């Protein structure tokens, strides 16, 4: 006979850590600023990439996860939160912009759907299968970002397996660029993998840069412009969580 | 000097015949159903499998026109309409379920996206792109349905350039149904091609049958509860249309 | 215990109705250009795409069934004519041509195979597999445009699932030009479903215009080289099916 | 300035060591078999698995020549008798029957189509272009069985790029045997390339086994059975190569 | 004008902090590890899951820096690597034995190839890559397993975008058992996009369960099995990069 | 009950006809030149493009046998040979160049991996799987070349199915270039189809030409260059399996 782990193996969360609606996010560090907006937080785990609190929003607790960058890594936590008993996981990540002229750094983009470059999404989903987020989790965000005042573009992005576009093949972003807006390593995988589980979710992402214009510096990060959309959207984020929570 | 022609080829249509939301439905028998239910109508053109309609409900002229079966046919219609200054599409058709057990005969369905196997997507649009509604044509349709209080259904349906699952090869219906609620043979198709010329987008299907259960019976296109079925499906339709077509 | 349906549910006919010999062709309107160059017709039913008829040439009954735009629509024709009896199937559609030196506007040709690019054959064939016309089939229409002295290229032709060339893709008509000469959007479905059903089959085309120079205003559906073309195309169909008929 | 090499480097044979109309064969010793069916006979070259004679049948010189088994030692053949120029070139080979109750050893079967499975056709040819003979090549090669009186079947055979089927991934012949008459190694390379070069084609092939059968004895390739089989074949190839050969 | 940045990005390093010699590894936890086994250790950075020392080991010096969780956040960090300097990377890892009756907990594999199924290698190399060791890599890891007396396997791995095995679509381990000894998430991705950049490679993993079993709990990362093997790969690795360094 | 054949039907060989240790060559006339090298040779069997000799080498007893132009024909001499009790089968080849810069007639390259372009690889082996050599034997060519001071480049090839770069589709060779050193139309076949039945491998080629500079005429498989680099292939090869074949 076979028992159940008493921890996760690799976030290091029992059933007791995990709230039914999550925010995830790739770096480790995001977990403590998005923890520092609320009135009260608790440092929860630290393995890996994968650093956990449990949060109060607008007395709504929240659960906050890092995911590391990539599918791959990501799949790890998501299963592990499904396990026990994440219901609602959104991510609130950084992207390239792919529409240089009307998304700037500091500007956000709420996802509802991703094209799907991933290896993860082609191995465990029929080829095709729309990699789109759930209705009621993108109106809540966009509702959110109403309420606030926040300007918050509403996009399809694209999912890669790689930053670095270096060449024994094409590139293909160029093309990309005349069907979706943004560019990042995990949307089509969480919202896919969350899509095949049964789990609501979304995507809000900050532009940190324009690959189609890297070769002429548009990239920054750590500078005011990135900082600002990603507190903007971890705003939005909290809003939208503490509304999803109280349902359950 | 080239000039554009008088008449779409296929469609049979001029500009002046085209408002910028259309509905469209596969079966050119469907577009008098609808008319019927408007205050006015007029009848347009019908060439081939393309029947058309301008119809007034709720005040707001509307376009009703068929697209015949498969993706093929109804890609013809999509880029013509569009031409022509079609800037929402709606998709107001006809299903089965692959949930036996909760979408029945006369339910209805609105389609967020849908699984792509079609050989249309497939080669338009890059591999992994989301055949994926417009939110907001979305919450039109949904706003709609809880305000006539009509029960409808929010899922994703997939998408196939066959009806008849006689096999050399197997059928997918089985794992299709894991991830799935409805199948058509248009939808994914109506989707990725109206998101990929900037068309605001969405779909809503009937329930005629289920296709795990065809050898048990379970197909009724013409009785009663599919009859129901597709007028609450119309009713919603028109309802939702009139409200964005307000919007130009 | 369960029972087949009186009248197949698409094309609207029973047993009695449908001849061993089927000519298909994609226009419902095209279906009584033919039965008024016979001895004797009936029309038998009308649903959606679906028009048909018996018509009698050379003393001969003869199914003649418009099928719509696409693989799709056409797979539901042909598996219900299958079912219904149907032991050669004759697609007499129209193409654009690929080599437009030598096909032009008015030409017919006879198209014993196509390369394929749908959806259909995709998913319901091995890959790698030859939508072919079965040879007999292949030789009948040949022996009749000799008779008739009306000339009759041989031909491979292309089908997609689609008509305009609208591109975030690359169009691949250059390259396709460069190994066939026609394009359609149903021969290669019709030669391929029909050979994996066991229905002897072949294609027959009439010219339309050239896509490649479609920017130069080569396409004219409606004028009379592609309306003498298709008569021409409509004689020789009929004297195969004739001959065909009688060995059953 | 370059100039062409005086033979070519793998067949190694000059343009005045090439018919116009050409047999070719997998195995360098079927070479003299069919050179000894001829009024006269000149052994030309033999490099590699590349042997060739020039032949004289019903007073028509006809080249004969070894490919080798598999299409990539086959592609050098057909590409360098293409350039010295060869305008029809058929293959007579030996195959595995996938329809052991109707074509068994000593059957002959005339391909008309061949499902790809080679890696030659995936890589020089768009994907679904079909592997067919040319019409009146067919039909020349089925006109002679008839005016011999010998059996000849007509169908459509599956090549691959393998023999034995010894399995880490599941076999495919009972597939095949679903839409496929006959299994070789070479008859879509030959049949996909000689129409992409502009070579009129066909094929021919005498039935040695079936491989759905190989666990139950049902191969004998040196049998009596085989050996009948391949010289009927050579019979109807050589009648309907001298037809050919007087149109040139 | 454009200017190269000071720190890469993610990984937080100049080209002064990283050596030629490169030992990466999954988890940050494990450069420390690592670096408790050597003379000197100077922690360098630790930005996301990117955590960075120079060691001195036998008195060469060697940097150590963790990769995180799958091929994605990998390419980021050989890539920004590479673009510093790095000449040698080896990965020092953990997996799952995919042959339980001679590879189990404890034991240590060097990797020459790996099995891709990651989108990295799918997107950035031609199709039928070799994701393989440059051979003078594995045989310092060979010689220095040798030298020590600790027993290592030979073997090629799998890698897969994805640790869980939950189904919608089947598991493909049972098959991959057939032809591989290993499986993990980043080998192929390591091995793959070291060759494509140039830079000489290797891996080297030690076991942690074997999925294959997991449903019988054969699974313990922290046990004193799996601390023991990755004590002894370390050894080895360790070693291997000292001679290594050495040539530079 | 089933019997084994005396002899393997294609390569005519019995158990004690076939060693360990064997070479396998692309051309019969080949295994004459290796045997001419040896104290001892024997001829064993000729059959279609299979010709095999027992040599003897530094007093060990080696098989060499020809496996004819491409995969699919090496794919039964290796079947064959396996059935037999081979355990070590090394590719000695002729190749092109595809770095004209340092890899020129004459010039010997050790091919540790090859990208794969075969449909043999692509339909017996998983997708993703690495064409890879067995270090061991990769070791005792390289020591071989060492030792006897014949300078021996190590590279990762590429294979095709075809010879001649004839375009409806573009050429892939110059992208080949960018990641492999050499390209022949077996090694992938070999090295994958060794691995995939527990035999151990590697290849060996000798440079006769560029296809990137065909059209400046570099290639001569017959000149001085190329004959002195296949007589220093042999020697390290001859040399090499000696050694390995006193380990059995
Ligand atoms: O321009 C970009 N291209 C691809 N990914 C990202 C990201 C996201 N942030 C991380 C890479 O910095 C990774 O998680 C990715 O999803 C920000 N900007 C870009
Ligand atoms: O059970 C089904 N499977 C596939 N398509 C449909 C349909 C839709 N109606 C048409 C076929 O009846 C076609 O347009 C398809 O999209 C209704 N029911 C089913
Ligand atoms: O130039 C062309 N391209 C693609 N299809 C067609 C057709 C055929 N006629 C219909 C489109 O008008 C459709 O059934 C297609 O098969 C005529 N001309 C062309
Ligand atoms: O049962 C079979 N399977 C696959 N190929 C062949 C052949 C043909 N003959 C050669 C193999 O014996 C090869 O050229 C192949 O095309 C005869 N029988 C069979
Ligand atoms: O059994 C396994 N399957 C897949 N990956 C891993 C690993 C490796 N360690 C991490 C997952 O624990 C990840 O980096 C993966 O490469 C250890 N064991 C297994
Ligand atoms: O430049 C080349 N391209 C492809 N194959 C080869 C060969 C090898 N020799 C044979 C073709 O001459 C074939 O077996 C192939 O593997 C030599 N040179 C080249």
């Amino acid at each position: 006979l076979m028992q159940g782990m008493e921890v996760q193996p690799h976030i290091r969360l029992r059933k007791e850590d995990v709230e039914p609606v999550v925010i995830i996010v790739g770096d480790p560090a995001r977990t403590e600023e998005v923890a520092n907006m609320c009135e009260k937080k608790q440092e929860l785990a630290y393995n890996r990439e994968y650093r956990s609190f449990r949060v109060v929003y607008d007395s709504q607790p929240i659960t906050v996860i890092s995911h590391g960058i990539g599918c791959p890594g990501t799949s790890i936590a998501i299963e592990e939160l499904a396990y026990l008993g994440a219901k609602v996981i959104i991510r609130a990540g950084t992207c390239g912009s792919l529409k240089p002229k009307t998304l700037k750094q500091g500007d956000v983009c709420v996802t509802y759907a991703a094209v799907n470059e991933t290896g993860l999404i082609s191995n465990i989903l029929p080829e095709g299968f729309p990699c789109v987020a759930t209705p009621h989790v993108y109106q809540a965000l966009m509702d959110a970002a109403k309420e606030l005042g926040i300007e918050a573009a509403s996009g399809i992005g694209v999912t890669q397996d790689y930053f670095y576009q270096n060449g024994i093949l094409p590139s293909k972003l160029e093309m990309y660029s005349k069907c979706c807006d943004v560019i990042d390593m995990e949307m089509s995988g969480v919202l896919g993998l969350c899509q095949a589980r049964g789990i609501a979710t979304c995507g809000i992402l900050a532009v940190d840069g324009s690959p189609l214009q890297w070769d002429e510096g548009d990239y920054d990060a750590t500078g005011v412009k990135a900082t600002t959309g990603k507190e903007n959207m971890v705003k939005i984020t909290l809003k939208a969580c503490a509304n999803l929570r109280r349902q359950y």
